[PDB]
């Protein structure tokens, strides 16, 4: 299997720094601008002063008062992502979209070599768009975007199967890649750290990262991948009448339903909310609008609408909001 991941290297950022001249060489941070609003990317030159993505953007602001720190052009960025993967498309059918910015690519039934593959890439889309794109190659998904994320900004890795695991011995598991940032510290807590302390040596997914942390994945390059729905929910602490609260817990799914859209460059025009009654059983409205909707307080509000004329005979002790009906590609 010949297996290639493409990632943009600090993407909006980047094209930040493209679309403006006078912002070039200097740290640039991309994120919401307002009281809570939190690190999108920022630029490599920003990284050098600590910041990075989820970071809260007035720490961020702290490590770097002369920094350029600017909003988040959705639309904008949405060019670029379509005009990147349209050469992925063009180079094999065999894409699998992770991101606005990142793809696998399965290039074993092509012809020309791994690594001339991954220089027409960055060629193509520097070309394009001026922005460069880390890549990486192996023969599985887990290694191929250890490669793409290693010599990260304008990267090009090959890693092939000799290099089985000694290569990665040195990495810190923070990161692992695989499955990290929810063990970040119960692994720092019980002691080991490097994937060496881990090596063949808890979330009951372990039988992938004891095989990931081998050369095995297995997974395939998943091209027509569909989702239907995407949905939160939330079991109460106790029983409740009151559509109030209720209603508290619909805003934020609301918010995390728009941040996953948004992400999976969708949108949807069925929502859907979900309760279980105190008698054990799952009642479910949903509400088709004629207009594609996307935005946290648009979900929000067709949420709202339902709840609002529901008439709740039982009581609730659980909440759920989901949305489904979604926009193509
Ligand atoms: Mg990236």
């Amino acid at each position: 299997r010949k297996i290639i991941h493409v990632d943009m290297d600090a993407f909006f950022a980047s094209i930040e720094q493209q679309d403006n001249p006078e912002y070039r060489g200097k740290p640039v941070i991309v994120g919401g601008l307002s009281g809570r609003g939190v690190v999108s990317t920022c630029s490599y030159e920003a990284r050098k002063y600590g910041i990075h993505s989820a970071m809260p953007m007035y720490m961020a602001k702290k490590l770097c008062p002369q920094g350029i720190f600017l909003p988040v052009r959705r639309k904008r960025y949405e060019e670029v992502s379509e005009q990147i993967f349209r050469i992925l498309y063009d180079i094999t059918p065999f894409v699998e979209p992770v991101s606005i910015d990142e793809a696998y690519l399965d290039v074993t039934h092509v012809d020309k070599n791994p690594e001339d593959i991954a220089l027409e890439i960055k060629k193509r889309v520097k070309d394009a768009t001026g922005l460069t794109v880390s890549v990486g190659i192996s023969y599985n998904k887990f290694l191929a975007k250890l490669a793409s994320d290693w010599n990260k900004p304008d990267g090009l890795m090959v890693i092939t199967e000799d290099m089985v695991p000694e290569i990665l011995k040195p990495l810190p598991v923070t990161k692992v890649h695989g499955i990290g940032e929810k063990s970040a510290e119960k692994l720092r807590s019980i002691g080991i750290e490097t994937v060496e302390d881990l090596l063949k040596l808890f979330g009951k997914t372990g039988v992938e990262i004891y095989n990931r942390i081998r050369g095995i994945d297995e997974r395939p390059v998943e091209t027509m991948r569909e989702i239907k729905s995407i949905g939160k929910e939330k079991t109460l602490e106790k029983d409740t009448k009151n559509k109030e609260l209720l209603i508290q817990h619909l805003k934020e799914f609301s918010e995390i339903v728009s941040e996953e859209l948004i992400k999976e460059r969708l949108y949807c025009r069925t929502v859907t909310v979900k309760i279980k009654t105190a008698d054990f059983a799952v009642h479910t409205k949903s509400k088709t609008v004629d207009k594609y909707i996307r935005f946290s307080e648009d979900i929000y509000e067709v949420a709202k609408g339902i709840l609002e004329e529901w008439k709740l005979e039982q009581y609730v002790r659980l909440i759920g909001l989901s949305v489904s009906n979604l926009s193509p590609v």
